[PDB]
């Protein structure tokens, strides 16, 4: 590979969100993506307390600084800007660098109550590896919404294969392609066991640049593992782009510690899920994944 690249130092988010980031001490925001007053309809976001920016926000935040008791990640129902809007603000604490507040509007949900019956249904009846995988697909297609949905499985030399695969109708089947390990890095394997839901909105996005760039507690990139914004490795977007893919839904499948595959989701349009259905998602692959365990 392909190993070097800091994919969690990306410095930017992707444009379909907000990011602040909050002293622990002080509680201003000392850092935040460029995007976040036009975004949450503030005239500045940039060394603003917290007090300021919304007080029930920091009233939820509060408890969450006791080092005892942390209780993060958490997903808060919060109202920002005026005028005020709806978000739901995804908080994690990086080991260095602050509190990361990931802010999305809130908006329509997908209604999953008369279909993921039967669609789990089906994955409670597989016998086997290659059942509970197609199983997998028409489960995770029928949740989602998007045009393919593949399991693609590291072998037992690391190759990529797509073992499974549904699409809608006419569009270009990948079921039984293979391909190199180096692929997917084992960089990005090793985050991807920690970060389990990734949602690309739109692979040809202008990323938002990180405002300052560095953390002003560490003088370093700030550490974006747990950012569900995160910005994607360019070599990633390159090759999707020039598979004409243009959104992409991407859930772990962890196995003994290790990444066994992942659940693969192309659109070709831009798509965002919202964060139940990513929480959904993951557990959904979760539970697919002790399946897995057991059939060997
Ligand atoms: C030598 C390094 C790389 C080459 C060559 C390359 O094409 N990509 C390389 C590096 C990275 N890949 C990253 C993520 C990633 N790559 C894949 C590969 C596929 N996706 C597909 O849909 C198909 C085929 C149908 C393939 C072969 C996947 C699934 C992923 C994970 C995607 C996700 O989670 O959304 C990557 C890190 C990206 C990031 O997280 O920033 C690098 C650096």
């Amino acid at each position: 590979n392909c190993e070097h690249e800091e994919i969690h130092l990306a410095g930017s988010i992707q444009p379909h969100g907000a990011l602040l980031v909050v002293s622990e001490h002080d509680h201003r925001v000392i850092q935040a993506s460029a995007n976040a007053a036009e975004f949450l309809n503030l005239g500045s976001v940039l060394g603003v307390p917290l007090a300021e920016i919304d007080g029930d926000l920091l009233i939820k935040i509060l408890p969450h600084l006791d080092p005892t008791a942390e209780g993060m990640p958490v997903a808060v129902r919060c109202r920002i800007g005026n005028p005020s809007t709806e978000y739901c603000g995804l908080m994690h604490r990086p080991p260095e660098g602050g509190l990361i507040i990931e802010l999305e509007r809130a908006g329509p949900s997908i209604d999953l109550s008369g279909t993921l019956a039967p669609a789990l249904e089906r994955i409670r009846t597989a016998g086997s590896l290659r059942a509970l995988c197609d199983d997998t697909v028409l489960l995770f297609q029928q949740c989602t919404g998007y045009d393919r949905v593949m399991v693609y499985r590291f072998d037992e030399q690391g190759h990529g294969l797509v073992f499974s695969e549904c699409h809608v109708p006419g569009l270009e089947s990948y079921f039984g392609n293979r391909y190199p390990s180096s692929l997917v890095p084992q960089m990005a394997r090793q985050l991807y066991v920690r970060q389990r839901v990734r949602v690309l909105v739109d692979v040809t996005y202008q990323p938002v640049p990180l405002e300052p760039r560095l953390s002003p507690l560490t003088g370093r990139d700030l550490d974006m593992s747990g950012c569900f914004l995160r910005s994607m490795s360019p070599i990633h977007l390159q090759f999707l782009k020039d598979m004409g893919v243009r959104a992409t839904l991407a859930v772990s499948l962890v196995v003994g510690g290790k990444l066994w595959g992942l659940v693969v989701c192309h659109h070709y349009l831009p798509r965002f899920i919202r964060f139940e259905l990513r929480a959904i998602c993951k557990r959904l692959a979760e539970r697919i994944a002790t399946r897995i365990t057991a059939l060997e």
